[PDB]
């Protein structure tokens, strides 16, 4: 009934941040400024235009407050004699400094900043459904619009008897203020910003709401609304049909593993066909390789690809885009108990291959594995393309840092493209080594094809797992492959970021 | 079958302590000596007094071993030419010397050490029902009576067949002989001896017999015994009614949670009304944060608080005390499977609060929590006094050590009262830090209204988790407050001391 | 060189704050306000009085900014119309509001907040000597005036070529206004917020700028100047004069260990005589027993200790106090090398007792030991109270936190004297455990007198580290002890807090 | 006395390995095969191959054994009837089979398997001096020497009385004969093959005969006999003029640190200008932040960096390229002691900039930090091009694996470039994540402009490492900027490899 709360608020899903412009907000809001709560973000260069002069909370307040403002800091003032329609005498101006310095892996906008700097601005606001406008300087319309919506107080949250009012403290009505009409439209934008606002709630959300049952269940209702097919292999249907590596890893737990597949045919031509796998783990206990403590917080964040796969898919069919489109979601609770797969058993994956288990907390791969190969060889169509998400290795970390997904391709020219997508998106990645050769001797089993945990740590282990999942490629996929280790980028000062769907939005638009 | 057998050892449970005097000893004990084996214990002055050369049990020998014994230890004779009821040409006697040197933290009469030196003495016993006397030269009679019958070997035992005979090892029948009639009489100190006797055994079962339904079977049958009303909470009736923590905490164990609360209404006026609350873990796994072995032995000893409770209020019933009493036991097993409560689970407990769960071994303030509510508001009256007793912290050893356990109080006054009667039980308490504009910053989630578990381990621990517990008190209790952590008094040398319902006894005893 | 330019800056150590009150700030700033940045702090109901309104920084921005300010937060404004002697169109007001609540174990004026929301609001500030003037609504001035000190910048740094104008930056000159003439006056406010910014100083230079040789030049320098006496027992003249603790804990180092005693002797004739002792380990390796990485950083503060007494004194000499005091800082590098005292080696204390050393990590409490002994019988008089202060246990912050030193004291009066002291300084103290029968046992040693480290570590370890510094007072002392722990009260966010000397002070005005 | 016994031997260096071309090979030995052990290394097309069968050790058993051998291994055979000038019966031969795959990622003539196929091969030769030839059938020329060079049994070694024998076994003189003459020419080779030989003799040095002296001398008598510049800048005069970081590091050793500077400037004029930096740590015990015994070992090998810059200047100048070079040796070694600089301490590096040590076991940044402030400013020329190399991290295995050094690169270009030299000489290198903005807010410090080691371990710490030395660079360096961390590649089923030098030589020799 908390679940069930939880389940329609993830169905109907609308965001609280609009796009619009400078003169398109001079011509609407007649009536002098349409929020007493005003927030402008621009680099040093920006904020010292003259445009900023002629803005409708422009005042010697404002302008002296652009004049002290520090590099990646807010300065608040408040603002007299600038009219508006709540007819207060004074308007709460914030004036926040965006650094310029970008480096080549780097958003030239700076969204991780634009962020950070509306966030501690809207920390002021309490009262419900309060009008706040974002004059923004920056151009870059997609890296913004995401860093707005992840900014947004659009969390969740069960704090206060907020389960009954939808998880959600809605505190905040988001207007964001580009200096001309933005690319892509207004709307599009809107469309983006739900999904990174929704992904943002699905990882955020403890497992007690939501398990393998109820993210299948906002999977067939998105299914149903948005006219796609769906396709779901649950408990005993996976272990007879094969699914050996998602069966043992979820089997022991409560709520069922699922492979859930929904399928996107657009009605206009067919550009390019890509296949999404997300890692579903809705928690990871570790199973009989329990985790600690300090590392098992955080772990109903291991969803987190299928949660980027889902709201990525969400926005290419909203968008129209001219693709063919599949995503799986690979969902399992790796539990602990009697049933538990053991560290010692012996798998048998849907690729046909078996898998000697030395570590049960290297369970996401084995999901993976079934996923990519019921994605190359189960599924009604032959993708170019095939990119795996998920949260996995705290290595992770280590190799590409907290703002850059680790990125594991078997082809340069597509790994190029992807991190161009990276960069507009502002949700950043970077390369680990591609070196198949000296990955696979990591695995060597003396009694099956395969283990699933690397004989040396140090042995550039983000990349081995990315292999481990390759090794499962139905033979014949001779497409472009992408697996993505998101595991760090998914959380900011312990809240989800919503990191994944415009990554993935941006690098399918700009397929040819 | 052995469950049933330590259900009916503890409800018919008598104990093998007897009150009396020098004096009444003499005029009752007329066919010389009523025992063999005799204890004396006391200081070096006591000891020297003239007045022991007119004891019973007095000559040459025991003069010599009264000269020679060294402070803290014992010094055996055999003593010829006391005439006794066996005709033994000897009488064994042991004299104890006790420290006079007490600190104002203290017990004066110094009990940890007659306790030990008596333990010592008694060792020597083996035959069943071995008449022991022990003259005693401390008038702290309530002091001494906790430590003689603790010391008295009522002890939990299953070693050579002993499930059979009531789980104990009857070897000694024991009087202590004050040397004037005591205050409080024979009588009241016989209740109370009978009181810490049956605490140490529930305490130190194994938790294959004491689990949530024999110790609630206990309670019942005690309840009825002595015309008290009882109510239970169970398993899934916990879930529905809103009880999220201690629900969430137990539903994982083959034995269902239970709150499990007795009322006492005296006869005569009422000088208070005083609420008991008690940490019941039968045994504590540490669910998914799972402790290692090292720290997961004596986890039987989770229940001690509820133990605690349940005694002092039997204590109190049996004394007809003019005090309005509820006691409430909160009964869970912590275990390890596919439905224990995670780490990043959202529990809402009976307060309405919400609580998300970074560490599930610190499980006792969730169950504690849901008692002090429904202490505070669901029960028939309101309380002037809350006290919750709890084995919790490891840290409390660090804060308070060994024989003083911690307590966090929201009044001065009520505070120096509560170790008052510690000093006189001789079951000594110490203050932790009160200061909850601190503590409460130390739960903040991100998610919820709180976590269970501190952010920073080394900052006044113990307080802390006094404080979690008491967010969760009625909004409208305005009364006073203190919270026992006990984890280290309640046992010694590898086993149960019986600690708290002397305390308890002590605290009621002299309420106004 | 860099060394006896930090030498330097602190023999002529001067405050960056003032103090005064509104009415004598009135009479003398007849051309408006004297700065253009203003900090008003009080709490919701302070700033709500109808005297704020008179205040020189009132106007409707500065209204609104009280009215919609958040508790243990600050609201920034430009205030426009407001009198100044720069003329400027606006002056920049922060409103911090300070909680009402506190505990009866903290300060009732919060100087916990009012510290960190002058902090915060002091950020904003870079220019070299930008007057700021901070109006408060409490009349808590002595808590008061040691908040605004620690939070004015003056600390410690080596940034951007400070070392060569004294390793300080000059960034603040600050004015705070009290309601009202305050008590103590503004020259006593001016020594102690000296004292304490002089502390926090001496507490976080590096040892390579102070180590036991720039230390004790210090001393010696304020020493000529004070007209105080002063003594040092350098290096070998530890080990043929029998200060064996100290000299063995110290003499692996490059700087030699060192005795340092201060005397003072007031004009005015005093009954009321005081010793000070403090902990002075310059840098602490844990010799040996050596540390980890993650323990060994912040350990140039293990000298906090000694800085604090020093720090006292210095200030009770500049107060010419009616006490006459001894200080003793027992200064030591514990390094490690072929020369260190091992675990396992037996050591003379001055006291004439051996140590086993069963942790060379146990150091400062072997110093002190030497410390004490000298304190109560080789100097020129027989003090009636002896405080010891110490930043010496890690388990200090488990027991009682962050913010409150723990004591180890031996008379009850004393301690609810020392605790109301530190409630009144800001510098706030709670109690451990007192109870010397029960601590002494943890030093038991086969082949010494006793051991120096505890056999268990959960057994109020805190005390135990009081109570072994107590077993080398001289037999014939028969006075008060205070032993304060004040490992975490001496930082704060990582910087030093100058915690001690406030207290010290505050005790040492009071004494009756 | 051993140590000036391998002063010489490095000194007096030569290889024992020759190249030639098969068609050279027949003109020169017309009395049959000039040696009676042969081995045959290609892949499984090129041993296919017509050519192979007019091969002088062809003949039907190596037919079989061309058919038989798996990939991977090798495949020994005794064929008869081959013409020889020993005249044996019969000749030793061992075919090897060399993987055709390789990734993007990887030098496509796979030496790494190559080398590990001639060291199996190799481990049959006892004897003295036994000639070996090698047969391959890849015209990779660079790889395949360097393979050759490091597999030829030229190591370190003290076993069996070998110190009076230059620390060497000298079991092997190897010929390797390509299909065609080869590019670079055979003798262009022998240096390649020499250099890659002392490096890797080295590395394996124990730190009791290669320490700061001992590799100073070797780098000056190469110095004298090469015709190049060579300064030294030796203990207290490192203090006296400013570079504290690699002066503080050393301090504590038994032999001083010292700064070694070569210069070479070509006879042609040349555009190009380089300057190359290494860390030196000729053993690091951690310092105070003293590491485990199990990473403890092969610490001697922290020195790795300076030998492969040394070994690369040397085969620059032996080779006569026509760039102008700088060869900064930072030379120290970590001891542990009382003057070891401190987890606490502040330095001022020649760069100005002060340090707060929080890690004394991320010294090799520190001795960096000076090195290449040094090489940016304290010179005689500006170089284009900065490339330091350092065995620094053991998260460079977990970022990059074993066989990959990892690069931080601040020119997208210039990377390429390098990882094209890393291909083609075998070495092959892989990106670490370029983004200074991140990476500068790791080494925050409240005290001093930055710390040296991470606050996060799990954030880019590879790159946070190349940081810092980027942090101290001159600020008028505007040129490329190359920082190879080549911990794991520098070592091998624990032997040296000694990896760098052609790495170097490769980048160096393709300058435009």
């Amino acid at each position: 009934s908390g679940a069930s709360e939880f389940v329609r608020s993830c169905v109907n899903f609308e965001t609280n941040v609009e796009f619009t412009d400078v003169d398109a907000y001079k011509k609407t809001h007649t009536a002098g400024l349409a929020s007493t709560f005003v927030v402008i973000l621009g680099t040093h260069a920006q904020l010292r235009e003259d445009a900023l002069k002629e803005l409708p909370f422009y005042c010697p307040a404002v302008a002296e407050a652009i004049q002290r403002v520090k590099k990646g800091e807010t300065y608040a003032v408040l603002a007299e004699g600038v009219k508006n329609e709540a007819n207060e005498r004074f308007v709460r101006v914030l004036v926040g400094e965006v650094p310029s310095e970008a480096s080549r892996t780097n958003c030239p906008a700076r969204p991780d900043v634009v962020a950070s700097l509306l966030s501690a601005a809207l920390e002021e606001i309490k009262g419900p459904e309060t009008k706040v406008d974002v004059f923004v300087r920056s151009t870059a319309a997609l890296a913004i619009a995401v860093a707005a919506a992840r900014s947004a107080k659009r969390n969740f949250t069960a704090k206060e008897g907020l389960a009954t009012r939808g998880y959600c403290d809605n505190c905040v009505r988001l207007t964001v203020v580009f200096p001309t009409a933005p690319n892509p439209s207004p709307s599009e934008l809107a469309v983006v910003a739900t999904s990174t606002q929704l992904c943002q709630r699905l990882v955020d959300a403890p497992t007690n709401l939501l398990n393998t049952a109820t993210f299948a269940e906002v999977a067939q209702s998105y299914a149903k609304e948005l006219g796609c097919a769906v396709d779901v292999i649950c408990g005993e249907e996976l272990r007879e049909r094969g699914y050996g590596g998602i069966y043992s890893v979820g089997k022991c737990a409560v709520e069922a593993p699922r492979l859930v597949t929904l399928s996107y045919k657009p009605k206009d031509e067919t550009r390019k066909k890509v296949a999404l796998v997300g890692k579903g783990i809705v928690y990871d206990s570790g199973g009989l390789s329990l985790k600690p403590t300090n590392f098992m917080t955080g772990m109903k964040r291991d969803m987190g690809g299928a949660a980027a796969v889902f709201c990525g898919f969400l926005t290419a069919v909203r968008l129209q885009m001219p693709i063919e489109l599949s995503c799986t979601l690979c969902l399992a609770e790796n539990a602990i108990g009697p049933d538990a797969y053991r560290n010692d058993d012996i798998l048998t994956l849907k690729s046909g291959k078996t898998v000697e288990v030395n570590n049960t907390d290297a369970e996401g791969r084995l999901v993976l594995g079934d996923g990519v190969f019921h994605a190359t060889h189960e599924i009604s169509f032959k993708p170019d393309v095939l990119v795996d998400m998920a949260t996995l290795t705290g290595a992770q970390g280590i190799a590409t840092g907290h703002r850059h997904a680790g990125i594991f391709v078997n082809d340069e020219e597509e790994e190029l493209s992807f991190l161009k997508a990276g960069r507009a998106s502002g949700e950043t990645c970077f390369p680990v080594l591609y070196c198949p050769e000296y990955h696979v001797t990591e695995f060597r089993s003396p009694v099956a094809d395969m283990r699933n945990s690397v004989k040396q740590v140090n042995n550039a282990s983000v990349s081995c797992a990315g292999q481990f999942v390759a090794n499962h490629l139905s033979p014949d996929f001779k497409g472009k492959h992408i697996h993505v280790d998101m595991a760090f980028p998914a959380f900011e000062n312990d809240k989800a970021t919503g990191f994944g769907p415009a990554l993935l939005t941006e690098y399918l638009r700009n397929l040819r």
